[PDB]
């Protein structure tokens, strides 16, 4: 029980993470891409819940070998991911196939604190298809916040910038009322960067974002 | 016992997150014009920094009439005054008193913008209807990019929140409220939000836009 | 009852002087093998493994180099933040004073080194020898945070961008990750030439506090 100030008059910083920060476990995370293509990538997501706001970072690593083939990245690199911190209760929303979260602070209930707030996103969340073309361009989201960054990668990629667009989402045929988070990444290259999507690009060509920080309202 | 200074995460909130109270928040606009919007602010103080989000809903009928919202963008200014009970003249937008979700009753004073750190990075605002200041005239700002949703023909293409603490001339304190100017842009095919023939229930609604400033 | 061990505590350190009444003793690396002395105040909180900081830089034309044109080139400078400078002075390339702990024990500045695992392939190696400026287009990945500074009346600033990327200096005693930060500040054509010898040396710019976040130790 309480002290000179009660331990729930005090908000507890909670922590969960998803994926593998060592990027030594392959590329088994599903990303949907424009025009009904897809990619498998690697990722690490670190989320803290403090005061009802979620502050997190997302870090994505990809290879051309596990990317689709055809088209031109330089002229066209865009991909969509879903974060489902409550995938244990709602497996069908885990569209990107993240592992279970790993709770570093809080109950086994803690994942539920990282669904996107129900009141404030009621009319700022996209409905997603359950199939492999659930990709939504950021101009189709009902609202988003934008986070600017730049990845690194193989030498001739010649990246010029990057943007992360966060928008909560719901999947058409779920088992719970909860909001997941949709994230579409747009990454650009100068005119002479190598065509990530080309068939004459060796498979070990890679890009790797830093951890990208973002914030949304928690549950 | 050792937690003398274990920093306490304090929480206040402004406005109505259900957006079911009409549009009574006051926003200053270019050319000595105004709008009435709705909004919800959620402010956290941790370790001396305030991490908050703000969400605005607005309708064309509660916006001024005249001009072209595609050539001009949609531009409006808001004042967050978490210390408005002690300093009502500085609540230029007319927000209700904040609600304390975590902390004492003094907690709103934490969300005043740090006195030392904005001494020369704060704007002095008019007490009158055209308090609008364009972000190019702010003595410093941070920028936070977003996009709102809205009615179908709006064709929004981006937004930016510009954050810079502020002060009101005839105020009752030396404290720093927070001034916020929004700029929402549309493509060449978008509805004129400012037209008299635009349906009055045509609306935009930002997501919660996250921002951070140095707290008190 | 509720253990102070089982609950992540908010730790706070700070570097520099938030009053800007101690001069301009901070070393800022600049393009074209040039440099500048500036003033700074960094406020860092560590909350659950992520660092949420702000940085504010004050600079005068007098303590900036001379030569060039600040409207054509922009105003660009890199700093290093080294909260572990006490244990690794080799890494304190900008020469900040030691941090001041506002929340935590004396070992707390180490929690503000950038995450070893998460930045292993996203960290720039800064020159061991001499000037270390790195254009943001040459960092192995960054995060960008847009602002606009104020300054004296003719500067005509049009925008600002802080590019955050952790760094190592190889000759360091530790393997710890400091923070490299390059600032790019833009001016319209009307703007005072910050680099010119005609410019009153007290001509200045002052950024607001710029909020940024990286993964902690
Ligand atoms: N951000 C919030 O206000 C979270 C609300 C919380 N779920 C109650 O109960
Ligand atoms: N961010 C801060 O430094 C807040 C300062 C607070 N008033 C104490 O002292």
């Amino acid at each position: 029980l309480a002290l000179k100030v009660s331990p729930t008059q005090t908000p507890l910083t909670r922590i969960i993470s998803m994926g593998n920060n060592l990027f030594d476990s392959g590329y088994e995370i599903f990303a949907s891409c424009p025009q009904n293509k897809a990619a498998k990538v690697a990722g690490y997501v670190y989320l803290t819940s403090v005061g009802g706001l979620v502050h997190g970072t997302i870090q994505i690593k990809a290879t051309a070998g596990y990317w689709f083939t055809g088209g031109n990245s330089v002229q066209e690199i865009r991909f969509g991911l879903v974060l489902c911190p409550f995938s244990a209760r709602d497996p069908t929303a885990n569209l990107s196939g993240w592992p279970a979260p790993v709770v570093w602070s809080g109950d086994s209930n803690t994942p539920l604190y990282f669904a996107a707030n129900a009141i404030s996103y009621t009319n700022n969340r996209v409905n997603l298809a359950v199939t492999g073309n659930f990709y939504k361009e950021e101009t189709e989201l009902p609202g988003y916040t934008r986070h600017s960054f730049c990845p690194t990668g193989t030498t001739g990629m010649n990246f010029t910038g990057g943007n992360l667009y966060v928008c909560p989402c719901t999947v058409n045929t779920g088992a719970t009322t909860l909001n997941a988070i949709y994230m579409v990444f747009v990454i650009t290259q100068s005119a002479l960067g190598t065509n990530f999507f080309a068939s004459n690009t060796p498979p070990n060509t890679f890009f790797l974002t830093p951890p990208i920080p973002f914030t949304y309202v928690g549950a």
